[PDB]
């Protein structure tokens, strides 16, 4: 054994014996219990960032300290290969995306085994290859022939002057990001899944995630919005029925959640595109600027609710069927077509939404709920105004001294009497579409024939192959511009027919690959029944913040798809949720000639306090998460090549708990590699003044008062790092209570024999206790300590006798 630490002359050689002992390659071994702990896959972007290697980190001390208790450990690595950053790299470097995509997988695959990750590498996947989309296709084809995936025209942003099209987040002020150009609103045929109709068993089916955040399963509720409302209609007035026609010119359908305060409804509120608005904006130009406006906007979801609410008069009015109200129809840019009847009733005293855009324009204000004896003032919102339990209504008249639930169901009775309404059930939840103008991503199984419609490729045909072959030039998406690849034949008669050119949606690949690491060089199916039925679900996902809602809503959404086609067996992909947090740096920056700012690398500026441009000062500026926003990314290679693996690994899992911000620290880096060192010495003393012993084991009656104090913080140190892995996920205090136990050895006398035997006992334990997080180290240490192999000692047992202290 060196005197000195050097993780280059060790890591290598413990990697190769894992792999040797091939720990990670698992199988489906019913002999010994399960565990599958998922750690999100990367986008092969090119090389590792720090946000990687604190995702990966925390998925591997959780996989390792399961492997060491026990458990079959599958812990899988791929990658999510297709998407927009290969083609901008195209566009860029004049290469092929496929070819820049593998290339990345090369080299970050070899930065992950350089990590020494328990990873299970024969399971890898690659979502590009054909192997693997053409799985999501043969899914595709099958929901297609039932309609559960079906075809329909929606609208898209269109940017003339790259020829492509956006998203709304890639809009501002009604033109395209990158090119300036006003965008274009174009009409076209795509592809969506019917996950409506899926909705009920989607917000059901969260109550079986008992270890799922309580914030996440909310973000998923509010999500899918169930309400339980309301359907009414207001009669159109006899002077207000000019340019209507159908039901439009009989009544204004509006769907509320509070009819129980339909007494105090002061006007209505339609959709740019209704047809009332329509018929009012006919002889009126600022109704129709209004509504122009409307249409071309290009508001995100994320950012509904922050929009202005504005709205204009129509002049035409509609009757309240409960009380005989004539209210105005206002047209408002809040109220969306499509999402239910495109109309709403506006009850300002109730809704905050309401009273705000009254008193903006000046509309009444009813009173129709009383909670206790709280004041109303028509000019302040008050939370108890919305309160729907503990109110009562007035100035209703019939409905008086009600609360909301029987006063829903006499509205009900007396709408439906009229005729006038029903109750209704409705959902915010969209379909979801999935057809993409783009071309680095999964074809969509369609053929198009001019006798037999849209026809799905059989399944002997799949997968429809991608060409690889294409450099994207930025004057529109390839596919659509290569009749090599979509002039075919029809696959039903045979005649002239054309391939579906958009492909899908990049969520759809990890929508499912966690079912495809189960099999996945399965064949037959997108995954193999014997591989499901072991597997089970993921019992420990481990991921970031950023679109987490809408991932996990796909994921939950294909697993019940697959489920009912009998591919799998459980109704939720996910047992436990940890979202790490993100990986924040300062900045730095020198103002420009020209009244900006030049952001600076911090591997090009060294801290003297102060900063210099390698050597003119340099401004430190804010922290923020790293990014190439301003600058300010780490590269993890450079903290591997400096400090070793474990180094890195134990920095990022020390500095701050899992799902805190994690700051970078040049001296918390160095203090982590001192503990390292520190470690090392401590074993390479203890060996040198003596050899290795039996550890200390059995009863501890007669051993002095300092070595029973020790293995009582021994044990104790044991029980805490046991519960911050398995319980707490919390490995920053786990570290330091190893590192506690470590302090009350070096202040203990072991010099005597059952002193040597504490002490192999303390140090046997430390090692282990601490080989999830910085495995290599650990598994050095522990071959020189004891001859048997580490992870079949197996993770380290409380002695409760020592524990116990001696009575008085
Ligand atoms: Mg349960
Ligand atoms: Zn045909």
């Amino acid at each position: 054994m060196q005197e000195h630490y050097q993780p280059a002359a060790i890591e290598p050689a413990a990697q190769k014996k894992w792999d040797d002992a091939r720990i990670s390659n698992v199988s489906e071994d019913a002999s010994k219990p399960k565990y599958y702990c998922l750690s999100m896959f990367p986008y092969p972007s090119g090389k590792l960032h720090m946000g990687h290697v604190r995702n990966y980190t925390i998925g591997d001390v959780l996989s390792r300290f399961k492997l060491l208790n026990g458990f079959n450990v599958m812990q899988p690595m791929g990658w999510d290969a297709f998407g927009m950053p290969a083609e901008n790299a195209a566009m860029k470097n004049n290469v092929a995306p496929a070819a820049w995509t593998y290339d990345n997988i090369e080299y970050m695959k070899t930065q992950l085994k350089s990590l020494g990750f328990a990873v299970d590498w024969e399971r890898e996947v690659a979502t590009c290859k054909p192997e693997y989309y053409r799985w999501e296709q043969w899914l595709f084809t099958k929901l297609f022939e039932k309609g559960i995936v079906y075809r329909k025209n929606g609208t898209v942003n269109w940017d003339p002057v790259d020829q492509t099209v956006l998203a709304n987040e890639q809009v501002i002020d009604g033109r395209g990001w990158r090119s300036g150009a006003l965008i274009e609103k174009r009409e076209i045929p795509m592809y969506y899944f019917k996950i409506t109709d899926y909705a009920e068993e989607l917000l059901n089916d969260l109550d079986k995630l008992e270890h799922w955040p309580e914030q996440v399963k909310t973000m998923q509720r509010n999500w899918i919005g169930k309400s339980r409302g309301m359907t009414v209609r207001f009669a159109v007035s006899d002077d207000s029925k000019q340019g209507l026609e159908g039901d439009y010119a009989k009544f204004l359908q509006v769907y509320t959640t509070r009819p129980d305060t339909l007494m105090g409804a002061t006007y209505v509120a339609v959709a740019a595109e209704h047809p009332l608005a329509t018929a009012a904006a006919a002889d009126k130009p600022e109704l129709q600027a209004f509504i122009a406006e409307c249409k071309a906007g290009s508001v995100a979801e994320a950012d509904m609710a922050t929009m202005e609410k504005k709205g204009v008069p129509t002049g035409r009015y509609v009757v309240n069927p409960l009380n005989g109200d004539k209210l105005e129809v206002w047209i408002a840019n809040y109220v969306l077509w499509g999402y239910g009847d495109g109309a709403v009733m506006a009850v300002p005293a109730h809704d905050e939404r309401d009273f705000e855009f009254a008193a903006k324009y000046n509309l009444p204000k009813k009173q129709v709920i009383a909670v206790g004896d709280n004041a109303f003032d028509a000019n302040r919102w008050q939370e108890w105004y919305g309160d729907k339990e503990n109110g009562v209504l007035v100035n209703s008249g019939d409905l008086d001294g009600l609360d909301f639930q029987t006063a829903f169901d006499a509205v009900a009775a007396k709408l439906q009497s009229q005729g006038a309404g029903e109750p209704k059930t409705q959902y915010r939840l969209r379909d979801w579409g999935i057809s993409r103008q783009r071309y680095w991503g999964c074809p969509i199984p369609i053929v198009h024939c001019e006798k037999c419609g849209n026809v799905p490729v059989p399944a002997d045909q799949l997968p429809v192959v991608l060409p690889e072959n294409v450099v994207p030039d930025g004057m529109g998406s390839p596919l659509a511009k290569m009749p090599e690849f979509y002039e075919t034949s029809c696959p039903c008669c045979g005649g002239a027919a054309k391939r579906e050119t958009d492909t899908m949606d990049t969520f759809i690949e990890s929508s499912w690959y966690f079912f495809r690491y189960m099999s996945p060089k399965f064949s037959d199916g997108m995954v193999s029944a014997e591989s499901a039925k072991y597997w089970g679900a993921v019992d420990q996902y481990i991921g970031g913040i950023e679109h987490a809602i809408l991932h996990l809503l796909y994921a939950r959404f294909f697993t019940k798809l697959m489920r009912d086609e009998g591919l799998v067996n459980v109704d939720e992909p996910f047992e436990r949720l940890l979202t790490q947090g993100m990986v924040v740096c300062e900045t730095y920056y020198r103002e420009n000639d020209k009244g900006g700012k030049d952001w600076i690398n911090p591997a090009d500026v060294e801290l003297t306090v102060s900063a210099v441009l390698k050597g003119l000062p340099v401004v430190i500026s804010g922290t923020e998460k790293m990014s190439k926003s301003k600058n300010n990314g780490v590269d993890p290679q450079e903290l591997i090549n400096a400090y070793g693996a474990d180094t890195a690994r134990l920095f990022m899992m020390f500095a701050a708990p899992p799902e805190q911000s994690l700051e970078w620290s040049d001296s918390g880096v160095e203090g982590a590699h001192r503990f390292l060192r520190r470690l090392w010495r401590t074993v390479y003393e203890y060996l040198k003044q003596g050899g290795a012993v039996k550890a200390f084991a059995g009863n501890q009656d007669g051993l002095s008062k300092e070595l029973k104090d020790l293995r009582h913080k021994l044990h104790s140190t044991t029980a805490k790092v046991s519960d911050d892995y398995g319980r707490r996920q919390q490995f920053n205090t786990a570290i330091a209570a190893v590192m506690e136990l470590l302090n009350q050895y070096d202040k203990t006398d072991t010099g005597s024999e059952q002193g040597r035997a504490v002490a192999q006992e303390v140090l046997e334990a430390a090692v282990r206790l601490l080989w999830p997080i910085v495995p290599h180290i650990c598994e050095t240490l522990w071959s020189e300590l004891n001859g048997a192999k580490l992870w079949e000692a197996g993770w380290p047992t409380v002695d409760e006798a020592a524990l116990v202290k001696s009575e008085i």
